Order: C-alpha cells, then structure tokens, then sequence
C-alpha cells in the first residue's frame, strides 16, 4: 500500500494544466498583464538621495514615518504570506489562481521596499524601536488579527471582503504620511516607491473586489443581503480601530483631522470596489487637495 | 464585531512584520536576490521567429513537442498553485516565506510561457489535443498525483523532498526535447525560454533541498535514516513511472534510451540537492555535451 494510494482515490478527475489559450474571464488576463507589466524592485529607486531631506525632518516626523512604514510592512507581510494565498482555493478560474501568485510575490516585494528605505535613511536603534513598537501596539495588532481570522476561516467570500478592505482601506492611514511629506519636498524618492506600491494595491483591491462581486451574485436573495450586512459591519469595525490607530500616530503632528478624512475617503472606495455604495457622505471625505493630488 | 473574538483570544502572540535588516539565514537573502534579479516574462523572447523551424519539423517531432510542453505546463501549474504554497507554513524564517512567494509566481510565469509558445506555433486543434492528451495520460497524471498527495499531507520534510524531486528531476524528461532540438538549430527561441525556466528551477531545487537538509539535520540519527529511506523509495517510484512516460513520448522518435540517461543524470542532481549521494553510476548518465551546454 503506497503512502499515496488513498489520495489518488479521493481525487479521480485529471489534474489540469493551465491553458492560457482558453480564457473564460478576460479580466484575469487584463489584470495578469497589468500586474506583471508593472513589475519593479525597490533597488531601482535611488532612496539614498532622500538622506538630506530625511535629516531636515523633525524628530516627530521621523518617528511617525518609522511607525507608519512598519505598520504597512506588517500588512504586506500578512497579505503576501497569508492573504493572497488564502484566496487560491476559491478561485473561479485557473488564470485567477495565477494572478494571486503574482499578488503574493508583489506583496513580499512591497514589504521589502520599506526595509530598503529604512536601511538607507534610518539607524538600527530607530529600525529596532519601530519594529518593537509594531508588536506592542494594540490597534495594529488588532487589525492584523481581525483580517487573519478571516483568511484562516472557511468562508471564501469573507476572505475576499477582508482582502479588499485591507488593500483599499487599511493601507491608507499609512500612505497619507509619504504623500504629505513629498508635497512638502520631503522624502521624494521614497514617495516614488510608495507610488509604485499604490499602483499595485489599487489593482489588487479592484480585482479582488471584482471577484467577490461575481461570487456574491451566485447567491440567493437572502444570502446576498447577509453578505452586504457582513461587509458594512466589518468595515465599521475596521474603521473604528483605524481611528484610534490614527490618533496615536498623527496627534503629535496634528495631521489627525486631515488623515481621518482620508480614511473615510478610502473606506468608500473599498466598499465601491466590493460593489456597494460608500459608508460616508461625500462631504465627510474632503481630504486636503495636496494629498489626493500627490497621489495622481 | 464579535465573530472574530475567539480567534484573537487564542492567538495572543504578536503578528510580526518582516525585517530585511536582520537576516538569520544569509542563504534566504542570496536566493531572493538571485531569483528576483532573474525576473523574466515570455513576451520578452521572439518565439514567432521559430515559426520556420517549427513548420519544417516532422509531425512526430511536433506531436512530441506539444505533449512534453503540456506535461511541463501541468507540473508548473501544480508547483505554482499548490507546491510552493504548501511550504510557507513550515518556513524557518520569514525571508524564506518571501522566497516561496517568488517561486510560486515564477512557476505561473513558467506555465504561461508554454502557452505563449503554443499560441505562436501550434494550431488550436493541436493545442486542444495536447491538453486533452495530458489529462488522460496515466503516467503523467500519476506523477502529478503522487506529488500532490505529499503537498496535501502533513509532513513538512516530505513536502520538501517531493518538491525538490519535482524541480530537479521530474521536469527533465520534458526538458530534454527543446535542448536537443536546440542543439540541431531548431526552435532556438523557444529554447531560450526553456533555458530561463531551467535557470529558475535549478535554484528552486537547490534552495528547497537546502531547507530540507536543515530540517532533517535537527532529527535523531535514526529518524534521519528513515527520511533517507523514504527519499530513495520515492525516487525509485518516480523514476520507474518516468521511464514509462518517457517511452510514451519518445519511442516514435526513437530518442528513449538517450532521454533515460538524461533522467538518470538529473535524478543524481536531485538527490544531491537533498544532501544525498547519487543513485546511478556516472557511466549510466552520459549526456551529449551539446545538450549539456545548451543547458548550462
Ligand atoms: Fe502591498
Ligand atoms: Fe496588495
Ligand atoms: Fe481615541
Ligand atoms: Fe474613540
Ligand atoms: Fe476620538
Ligand atoms: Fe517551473
Ligand atoms: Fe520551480
Ligand atoms: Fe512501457
Ligand atoms: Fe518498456
Ligand atoms: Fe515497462
């Protein structure tokens, strides 16, 4: 009795090889093409040129950056090693499974970019302090564990909701700082790395939200309403926790009010990516022009 | 708001962010730089320039080529969506996890490469016949499922042995064809894609084998003997299966005996990657230096 016979039994259909000549969902190919074409590595950006401006930054600024970047690094660590991966089994097409492997890899590249920035500008005590801060912080650990509870759960649709919220919402309490600083001529090369990351995350959230929408419409009227309710519920939970997290990061700086608006702006985009209307009135998402500007 | 409470409750340990500033195993960084530095996409090679060569090939050579590439596509599909992934949970470091995400993505790039070749050279009927052929070939499905049985199992070391045997041995009955044709000045651009793939597999086999050695060295001398026994028994089973697959593919062309020597040559490398002596003596592993060079 071969150590594998039992398996070859429980799985009688032939194992299929991916065929990119027959694509059910052209969306997978458009996205595969956009993500692979947007390949980049942090080494290609001269972060060493931000050393002067990094020095010109106040202590509170350097400190906020270390922490924000560490929080971002942590989210991409989860998304690359646990998130994107958890979506594989529920893929509608094999081409979609291929896209998720690109997403998982690009997330490791995102996490690594921050280390390239840190190592070029910061000091080890700073790096070490930042990383310790990230393990101790209750709001950061809380959002990291809520998202993980879903990836480790058994609900395919929920995993996609959590992932779209992480990609379209959780990352921005963070992207705000480098966009703020770069509009004020601080850490511009570093902002270029952030822009490449943002170019990926916008696609990631768009694509995964798209797959959640196609999945959800495959359900009964009642179930569809339950998933809608589930999404808004998690969105509020994540949002409240992000508020407390934002207060702790930006208050010394006094950027808090503008950051909170940036959060509501992205919470809406995350819900739209999932096919739902926003959670916040438009007037409550009036983020400073200079910020949404730095982006595009 | 309550649903994810038990999960947190039980997971009171801090989720950690990856830190590339502190590398406990230098090999992880070396392999990461090597694999990312070797990034490539099939669109980069002028496969269309092989059209003249392809058309001059006999129907038998074409048929064998279609079949070996569909077989190769199937192995990469598995490795990319099931294999590399199944290794993340057993990683010794987080940087090793990062490496596996790159392996997963490059396996999808590999699989996609065969389709770019097909779409450029073969007729759709040929393409459909080839994938259909791969779903029904007993030996191909048997090696796919033997390997999958281990990725789905619960032994971390056996997943690495299976993966290493896949990377350093199982692809080779298929790699023989393009290397040989390449040595006859045929399908040379396709061969450049195959060489890029081999450049990746070589490193995957070596890295995963190296992590297997690290884990096995931690066990008692006796347990280490059982894992060696298990590794050789799997190699015997895979080799016997591979000979039959080889016959199915190469008998018409009459290249079987030479492909079997090439299987033996690579079976020794795969065992060496796992830290063991080769199985076949040198005089049974003769490979034309025109194929070896065509390799590197
Ligand atoms: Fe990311
Ligand atoms: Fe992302
Ligand atoms: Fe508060
Ligand atoms: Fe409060
Ligand atoms: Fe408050
Ligand atoms: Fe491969
Ligand atoms: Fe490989
Ligand atoms: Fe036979
Ligand atoms: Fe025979
Ligand atoms: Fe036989």
């Amino acid at each position: 009795s071969n150590e594998y016979d039992e398996y070859i039994a429980n799985h009688t259909d032939p194992v299929k090889a991916i065929n990119w000549n027959v694509i059910p969902d052209e969306k997978d190919l458009e996205v595969w093409d956009r993500l692979t074409g947007n390949f980049w590595l942090p080494e290609k950006i001269p972060v060493s040129n931000d050393i002067q401006s990094w020095n010109k930054m106040t202590p509170q600024e350097q400190l906020a950056t270390m922490r924000v970047f560490t929080g971002l690094t942590l989210l991409d660590t989860i998304q690359g090693t646990v998130g994107a991966i958890s979506l594989l089994p529920d893929a509608e097409t094999m081409h979609e499974e291929a896209v998720y492997t690109n997403i998982a890899f690009m997330e490791s590249v995102h996490a690594k970019s921050y280390s390239n920035i840190f190592m070029t500008l910061a000091s080890t005590p700073q790096i070490n302090e930042a990383f310790r801060w990230s393990e101790e912080n209750e709001n950061l650990q809380r959002k990291a564990k809520i998202i993980m509870s879903y990836y480790n759960g058994d609900d395919p649709l929920k995993k996609k909701v959590a992932s779209t919220l992480l990609e379209s919402f959780l990352f921005y309490s963070g992207f705000y700082l480098p966009m703020y600083l770069s509009s004020r001529a601080k850490l511009t090369n570093t902002a270029d790395i952030i822009r490449l990351i943002i170019r990926d995350e916008s696609v990631h959230g768009y694509y995964i939200g798209y797959k959640y929408q196609q999945g959800v419409k495959k359900l009964s009227e009642a179930e569809q309403e339950e998933y809608k309710a589930y999404t808004f519920d998690l969105m509020y939970d994540l949002y409240e926790n992000e508020i407390e997290y934002t207060e702790d990061i930006y208050d010394d700086l006094g950027w808090t009010e503008d950051v909170k608006r940036f959060l509501r702006y992205n919470a809406n985009k995350a819900l739209n990516n999932l096919g739902y209307e926003g959670l916040f009135p438009t007037d409550e998402t009036k983020v400073s022009p200079a910020i949404l500007s730095s982006l595009s």
